[PDB]
């Protein structure tokens, strides 16, 4: 037992929310893609509005807006990737 017990509290879905993910500017790239395809796929697959801060801005937290399910998908992916980096081992070859 580590996670779960999501539960569901009676709540309408006639609104829009927005969340953020605190990550290092070094991982922001791993979310955008080698040339700039990753972010694209995410924005679509999740159908959310991802917004990454400039490489000179003191803001290293990404913004995700959309459907409770959409933002979640992007938040779960953006985190999974950024997390793996933290558990790195050596010189990522390839």
């Amino acid at each position: 037992g580590s996670s779960g017990s999501s539960g569901d509290i009676v709540a309408r879905l006639q609104t829009q929310a927005s969340a953020t993910v605190a990550i290092p500017k070094e991982h922001h790239r791993f979310v955008i893609g080698k040339n700039g395809e990753k972010l694209q796929d995410l924005e679509l697959k999740t159908a959310t509005k991802i917004q990454i801060p400039r490489p000179d801005d003191p803001s290293n937290q990404i913004k995700i807006t959309g459907t409770k399910e959409g933002i979640e998908k992007a938040r779960h992916e953006v985190l999974l990737i950024s997390a793996e980096q933290d558990k790195r081992s050596g010189p990522s070859s390839g």
